[PDB]
């Protein structure tokens, strides 16, 4: 069918979790990056973006918008998001978790000037404090390599990929969470995604102050 | 079987679209009401919550925290997340539009006294022009009487919800919107909604200052 075709900015933002989830995956996919103002409005006008926003992904005949909406159809699809009702609750509830501090990390940058330096404080504290801990839980809890079923789950890929944010933003906080780390370490080997981490991928680089006024002029901010 | 039990405060807050929803699927819950900070310390310590915060709901042995993930196994659960992969992508879609503004509404008594008028203005405006003008197309599109599969879902059930805290907010935004003024009308009159929305039933009030003294008194914020 048709190869998926990814709509947003060429930075990471609200798409980068769908290219490490198709990536893990397999999928091979396209991207079409918007450049300008021009280009979201054309996208917008042609009724492509059912709420005027990216991510939108191209997939089976849908123009799918809204990130939850892409990466639940995408996991389903490819047998990513467990096998019943009871495991995808699992699922859900640990991937929820990672969205809620993938979010603050996500808005960080955003921050005005002066609430930045406690906003980092605020997020290290539930990193080490509430996050941390609740999925080390989960790993000792079962002492398997995956985080539910005993096979590879989208939860993996979403709080892999999470690991190396948190790692950016300071090394030290995953270092008293050994499972996590050995997690981190056995995902980044499976094939698929050390493809992704490698040189020449889809996986997009942390943003800079270049990119962040490029969204300002096309997401006008 | 066990009646589903849900863990909140005496509140509307986040766990109000799940009473919506199980009272929507004709599903008899019991509420047990966090009333003090002693009462959420000791969900905490007996390990009932994941990542130490409410909603929790038990049902079928699981204790459900994550709103999504409290709402997504209900909805599978009752035949209400559409009859595939493609239906539950098209009722994700829209209903995570339905949880943009809603969070809006949601936070909207927290805004900065100084930021109120300029974001309720805003939140107006997106009303008028990006989330009601994307449901009326979907309903004119089909001319159904559901927004999905041409039967009952979710995603009539919380829509039909934030129309009511719309209507809250100012009676007119839905004015020019005739097809979702149908829509509300009809879903209003299912038997299971039409008893959910009379007086008497745990359908919660809306939040007034007091009640969100209460929550920082309980949540320490
Ligand atoms: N809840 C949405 C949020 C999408 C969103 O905020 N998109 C931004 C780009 S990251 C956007 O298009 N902003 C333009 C606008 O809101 O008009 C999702 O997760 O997809
Ligand atoms: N993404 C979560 C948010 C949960 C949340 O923020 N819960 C608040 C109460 S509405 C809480 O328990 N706060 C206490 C805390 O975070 O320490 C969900 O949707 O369930």
């Amino acid at each position: 069918a048709e190869k998926p075709k990814l709509h947003y900015f060429n930075a990471r933002g609200r798409m980068e979790s769908t290219r490490w989830l198709l990536a893990a995956a397999g999928v091979e996919f396209e991207e079409k990056f918007i450049k300008s103002a021009e280009d979201l409005d054309k996208l917008r006008n042609d009724g492509y973006l059912m709420f005027q926003q990216v991510p939108m992904v191209e997939i089976d005949g849908m123009k799918l918008v809204q990130t939850r909406a892409i990466l639940n159809y995408i996991a389903s699809k490819y047998n990513l998001y467990g096998k019943d009702i009871k495991e995808r609750a699992l699922i859900d509830m640990y991937i929820e978790g990672i969205a809620d501090l993938g979010e603050m990390i996500l808005l960080l940058p955003v921050c005005p000037p002066e609430e930045k330096d406690a906003k980092l404080a605020l997020i290290k504290e539930k990193i080490k404090n509430r996050y941390f801990p609740a999925f080390e839980k989960v790993l000792k809890s079962h002492g398997q390599d995956y985080l539910v079923g005993n096979k590879l789950s989208r939860a993996d890929i979403h709080l892999v990929e999470l690991l190396y944010y948190v790692e950016e933003l300071d090394s030290s906080l995953i270092s008293s969470f050994p499972l996590l780390k050995a997690l981190k370490t056995r995902i980044s080997n499976l094939p698929t995604v050390k493809k992704f981490l490698q040189p020449g991928s889809p996986r997009k680089p942390p943003m800079d102050e270049k990119s962040l006024e490029e969204a300002r002029k096309i997401f006008r901010f």
